[PDB]
């Protein structure tokens, strides 16, 4: 629960950092991500939404969408995954 | 003469501090000028244009806009003022 609470905290200060600097837009990667293709950030930033999110493929069914969560927030596969 | 250099180095000293905070526009104001009509921001905002000056008004015909330069950058009354 340390951890979970430390990237917290730190991704709240990244956010907060980015509030000062009068910046739009302010795009999380992290480590493993590999964003492949150079226009992602062109192509998410002219669609107009506000918390939009590329999905990433993978190797198996995993990836960075769920589509429902059930009463305490976990995984619940709905036929349009 | 060693006024001047000491006005553009207040300046130029400034249009470089609403460059590096990313800051859209930036509104010189002397103060000696009353603004008096608390819409002239919006409105000087509403007219999309790169340069823009509201004309304040003046007990004499002396206001804050020329209307040619001759050949040395100094007054000429063109009949269109």
């Amino acid at each position: 629960d340390s951890r979970y609470e430390h990237v917290m905290k730190l991704r709240q200060a990244a956010l907060k950092s980015a509030r000062d600097m009068w910046a739009d837009y302010i795009l999380f990667v992290d480590a493993d991500n590999l964003i492949l293709n150079p226009d992602t950030l062109s192509l998410l930033i002219a669609e107009n939404k506000t918390v939009v999110a590329p999905m990433l493929d993978s190797r198996a069914a995993y990836s960075n969408f769920w589509c429902g969560m059930t009463s305490q927030g976990y995984y619940k596969r709905t036929p349009a995954y």
